[PDB]
């Protein structure tokens, strides 16, 4: 009864840029979701399609966990059926969304005094596109603890749940 390894998913020291977002497939383990509901420390807990307390009693063939870091104000840009900077250039999301969205503060880790220029965004998609490639069309965020709330570095993970013709691999 090996757990699904979410300690390196949530408590990774370095995530990725939003144009190179880290997707990790999760299969063949047991996963606990109610402790992620009752962690009581996430600035954004939103679960689409299905309630998070009842997710512990469900089974899924494949999970895709997508991880990136965005600004403050555009946590509201994570929805299906909308427009936005992330929604057009960085991470577009399909309208049939049964996965769930967790975001939290990372001013403590993803920013520092004097500027954090770690992360990169497409300043110049279809759903689930990771776009790799006279200006260069990309820019870098400027991250300070003295930056504003909408300027704050937040970490976002997105859980995509799939049922296929395979037998079920991830349960609770």
């Amino acid at each position: 009864t090996n757990l699904c390894p979410f300690g390196e998913v949530f408590n990774a020291t370095r995530f990725a840029s939003v144009y190179a977002w880290n997707r990790k497939r999760i299969s063949n383990c047991v996963a606990d979701y109610s402790v992620l509901y009752n962690s009581a420390s996430f600035s954004t807990f939103k679960c689409y399609g299905v309630s998070p307390t009842k997710l512990n009693d469900l089974c899924f063939t494949n999970v895709y966990a997508d991880s990136f870091v965005i600004r403050g104000d555009e946590v509201r840009q994570i929805a299906p059926g909308q427009t936005g900077k992330i929604a057009d250039y960085n991470y577009k999301l399909p309208d049939d969304f049964t996965g769930c969205v967790i975001a939290w503060n990372s001013n403590n880790l993803d920013s520092k005094v004097g500027g954090n220029y770690n992360y990169l965004y497409r300043l110049f998609l279809k759903p689930f596109e990771r776009d790799i490639s006279c200006y260069f069309p990309l820019q870098s965020y400027g991250f300070q603890p003295t930056n504003g709330v909408g300027y704050q570095p937040y970490r976002v993970v997105v859980l995509s749940f799939e049922l296929l013709h395979a037998p079920a691999t991830v349960c609770g």
